[PDB]
């Protein structure tokens, strides 16, 4: 049996935030998030997380997930294991402890750690790493065999052992009995320290392993922006790689922000700087260039996204949007559906065919297929306190720059003349006509500014 | 006499792209195009491509540049070597091997080793590349004085051989007329590959030496998409280092995206995030700003694109474009143009010193020079289906929120009204007004939905 | 006393630019200012700046900030430094010699280099840094106590010498007495070079000490537009290191683009490719979104910026803009307005809680509180020669696609009908409707193009 604990009782400084450590996001999900996922990867039987700092902010994103114990206070790692030791003392298994600022380890390598301390019989095994510039790190001292023989910190290190290269990363798995009967020991003999009961365990010579992360990156601790930073560029190319092994064409995936758990069907193309977050899917062979932002939307396959921000909407076949329109909440763009710059789109479901290429706005509207905005089309629908729907039917024309104030209906093949105010319905097949006429005053341009000779 | 053999026939299934290998995009051209251009650099007397999976797609691409073969099956390179034979049997010179998806081996690099075979009178030459991590990749054991002894692959490698830090590039010179003795030999005693033809010359002790690239990054083989980026990231700094060489300012050329036959004048200014691709050509000391995206057009000298998508067009001297305007295809802008912000120039022509600062639509119009148009203006073009013409003569005033309905002329110096709509013809000199009249209602405001009363 | 002269007399052909090289801008100002601002950490008493090639750009510049004197021609960094004899000569103290195309030397560095001098009376400090490539560096030779022998150039350089990775950066601290006393006898003894002194002192046995930075990249001497870029890069990971450990995150700061004096506030959140520039300053918790461009703006606290391009404009807290919008220089938008997609807002004051969502133009307005513009709607404030001012009180209600023409006023609480043409006041508390009527006809669809009968 595997258990997890998770260490999220985090008070620190360096973040400068009312937001507890742990909850900041990277890739869409926080930290605390990433290393539940690969705590799931040993499938615990128990995970329990300490909380300490804004407990419920914590609570709630785990809810369900996740027993919680609350640290009242700080009092170190040790104290922080040991309020978890009324649900796991005495239970027969392997305890991971692992802290929920390090969102880079894998669960592939969190399984490797495990296997290693089940295969080699260790009572403690140290995940550690390897890095050319240990300062500031506890060092792991091997004897030749080569157990673990000590960790030691940068402030109590001989000038021999500040040359180590192998670095404790602060995730263990331990017997989980013994863990807590050593906790017990150092406790009651006693600030203490999750370190300490490898000091217990070279006591009673029990053997203590360490098992070895091939990149050092993953173990980074995030304890200010700059490594929230470095976490986010970590992720955002594990991300994108395994987009691209997915048959993704990414022109830049250094520069290209998809959160976590986007869905991205093979022949995509994504241009540099595109941005996908939340829940978003993206169909076969769809393009989405320089620009483009999508926040919790399904684009179907074939649509071609040109810099335009689609935001919880749906998006069908072969549609096309863009440059520079405004997808905005509850919308449905029908197949084949063209939106053209400077549109924004509202609340609104479009059907099939349907086109609008130009300085429009559709809001609380429901459209048929086959029907042609001019651009300059406006729709209003709000009075200051009531919001109104309209209606526009199959095949229907509205004119350029016209003016739609619902509720109306515009009925099947019905048109609306360029330049109209609409305040009422027009029938199945019928015009509408609502516009001022045309009248030429011959020569009075000469009196005007504009004028060359008044230059 | 220089031959050179391209090898595009390619099966292999990482891309999972209907779209052969070599015909995936790098800088705007495909992989195969920039391998012939490097091949380019040894002025070869024939060029034979060898194809086989959708042979006609590549044929389309490299038609009229170079001789074909064809594959019919997969059976090593051996075999597709072979398949050149015809073309070249018995001719007299020296014959480069090469990959259509190493996309980034430079003419420079392929001279010098044509270079380094004949001075050294090579019977063949591998050309090699020296990594740390030479996994997988066959290696290259020398001798003492140091030929070529032979190549031996990851899987029959001893461990001494395995820490070889000289790889095969999977690129060669051949003397030609030995080549295909050799390559028939080989045939007749047996897939089969070029590699073999080291192995026969071994055997006849003739002189297999080995050139080394000095950059590594030019060795790499494209089998996925991710390597597909790692091409695009080279390509875009050897592109963007040629510009600032001579005379372009980049904020950021690691994210600027320029295509590889882009032409750009000393003094340009880039900001990051810039895309420039096609045939486009930009004139002297013009400024583009972050989310530029310019396709096949003609910019002239002193413009300044802020933020603004410009498609198959011309725009001359001095002309200012953005931030979010939109130039579509066949457009031109004349000298000293102002297009602003949320404007879209579609097929149409505008004189010099014009101006269109926001919220316009112009739709095949031929415009003269000194024309302002205010804000709102929209010009109506396409009935459902035909597609009209307008015409607008110099220094016409069209005012804000009108829509001009083709086909119609406006006349050297009229104005239309703002929030007209004109369906008529204005002569020169002449305005034209059609819009309602303002009715004020005094207290009615008080029944109102928005009045603070109300609220 | 500490003394400073900086070398900016600059001629040289590989920038190709009529810009004198050190004017050339990195984040925000030029090489030539961030060479000032390191200086400034030494307390100098004196900065001579010596010009030569276009000086009067270069002392627009730095008015009022250093003494200028001038080389009227090329002739050797000695030449240059003797022109500051006139200023300097006979001073005791000690004199920092840098180029003013070295912009990312730190004022820490330069503190640290005049420290060393002065603990260790030198006579010289040559600044130093190791490379594992000094390909064309002079290299420091130290004897083994470990004083400076000399400093050997390239083309004078033994083969055991071309070894050395310590490096001359061009940078010095001179006893100022014996500076000038040694280029005077240089001087009279003969192009003249600054590292010729180093020699006098050699032949006196005076001490010459070296001083290594810690970080090579800030050895860096810009001589065309590649090198300026990477400075560009340097800076930018400083400014934005800067900007995380104050509490601001960053989606990736490598690819955000930040000016050197740009403040902001703890808690901000940045996504990548946002652009701030000049005398910007962002408030505690404001959200800045993919694509945001802030140049000499105030943003409030709360606010979020999607998107948007915001020119020496003033944003209060809680102000919400874009996506796509345009804040044009002189702007004021008041606590909590709402700026949507497709806006732009050019001269104008915008009274707290107002709202414009929609593709609308507010051009030299004067607007309450509580307004609401609907979209489509246009300010007319240019007649071909005057500009004229718009005044909406309070509360007013300007209906959607509506045309104000100024100058007008509309009075608190009045409301203008959605597709009206206003040209005269509309007194508070009244309604203005300028449009024309609905007429609707029956059938007539039938005839026209759009039809689905007439397909
Ligand atoms: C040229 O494109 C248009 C022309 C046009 O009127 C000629 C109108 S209209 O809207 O003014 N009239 C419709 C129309 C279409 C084709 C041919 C003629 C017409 N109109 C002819 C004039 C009108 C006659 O009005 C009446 O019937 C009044 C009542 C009576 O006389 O009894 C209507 C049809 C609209 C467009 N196109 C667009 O608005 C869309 C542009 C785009 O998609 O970007
Ligand atoms: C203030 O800017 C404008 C004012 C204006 O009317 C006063 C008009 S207008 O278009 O309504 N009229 C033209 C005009 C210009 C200057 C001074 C006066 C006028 N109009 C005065 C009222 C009109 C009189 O109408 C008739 O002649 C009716 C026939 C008759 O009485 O016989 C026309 C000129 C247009 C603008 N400006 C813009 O549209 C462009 C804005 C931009 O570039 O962003
Ligand atoms: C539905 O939203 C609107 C309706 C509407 O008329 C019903 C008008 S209106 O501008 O045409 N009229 C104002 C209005 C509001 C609420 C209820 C009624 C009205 N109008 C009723 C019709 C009008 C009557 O006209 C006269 O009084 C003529 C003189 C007379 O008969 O004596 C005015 C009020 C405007 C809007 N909304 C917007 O423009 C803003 C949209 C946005 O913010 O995006």
């Amino acid at each position: 049996s595997n258990f997890a604990i998770i260490l999220a009782a985090g008070k620190g400084t360096r973040m400068k935030s009312d937001l507890p450590k742990v909850l900041h996001k990277v890739a869409g999900i926080s930290m605390l998030e990433h290393v539940f996922r690969s705590v799931g990867a040993i499938q615990p039987e128990k995970t329990v997380t300490v909380v300490g700092h804004k407990a419920e902010l914590v609570e709630e994103v785990l809810a369900e997930q996740t027993e919680f114990v609350t640290q009242s206070e700080q009092l170190g790692t040790g104290h922080a294991v040991m309020m978890t030791e009324p649900i796991l003392e005495g239970l027969s298994g392997h305890t991971l402890v692992i802290a929920g600022d390090t969102p880079l380890i894998t669960g592939e390598s969190l399984k490797n750690l495990i296997d290693f301390h089940i295969n080699h019989k260790n009572v403690a095994t140290i995940l550690t790493a390897e890095t050319d510039n240990p300062f500031g790190y506890g060092r792991i001292v091997r004897n030749d065999n080569a157990e673990v023989l000590r960790i030691v910190e940068q402030k109590d290190a001989t000038d021999f052992e500040k040359q180590i290269k192998e670095i404790n990363t602060g995730t263990y798995v331990f017997d989980n009995e013994r863990l807590f009967e050593a906790l017990k020991n150092i406790n009651t003999n006693n600030e203490y320290y999750i370190t300490d009961v490898i000091g217990i365990f070279r006591e009673t010579g029990e053997k203590v392993g360490a098992y070895t992360l091939k990149d050092f990156d993953e173990s980074l601790g995030v304890n200010d922006r700059v490594a929230l930073a470095t976490a986010e560029s970590v992720m955002r190319r594990r991300i994108n790689h395994k987009h691209m092994v997915n048959g993704v064409s990414f022109v830049n995936p250094e520069a290209t922000y998809i959160d976590i758990d986007v869905e991205i069907a093979p022949e995509v193309q994504i241009e540099a700087n595109v941005i996908l977050k939340g829940q978003t899917k993206i169909g076969a062979e769809t393009v989405l260039t320089n620009g483009t932002y999508v926040v919790d939307s399904t684009i179907g396959a074939g649509a071609v996204i040109t810099n335009s921000m689609i935001e919880e909407s749906s998006v069908a076949d072969g549609v096309t949007v863009g440059p520079y329109a405004h997808i905005r909440p509850n919308s449905s763009l029908g197949a084949q559906v063209h939106i053209g710059n400077f549109v924004e789109v509202k609340g609104s479901s479009i059907g099939e065919n349907t086109k609008a290429g130009h300085l429009t706005y559709i809001g609380n509207c429901e459209v048929g297929s086959n029907v042609n905005f001019g651009a300059g089309t406006i729709t209003v629908n709000y009075d200051g306190k009531n919001k109104y729907k309209t209606v526009i039917g199959d095949n229907v024309f509205v004119g350029s720059n016209s003016t739609i104030i619902a509720p109306v209906e515009l009925g099947d093949n019905s048109l609306v003349g360029a330049g109209s105010t609409i305040t009422k319905d027009v029938p199945a097949d019928a015009i509408a006509i609502g516009r001022g006429r045309q009248i030429n005053k011959d020569e009075y341009a000469t009196r005007l500014p504009h004028h060359p000779k008044n230059q």
